[PDB]
């Protein structure tokens, strides 16, 4: 189980990773 939900986690991180 790491080919579907793993992507979901990345999505949350995207927004947070645009400030520093």
């Amino acid at each position: 189980y790491s080919d579907e939900l793993r992507q979901r986690l990345a999505a949350r991180l995207e927004a947070l990773k645009e400030n520093g």
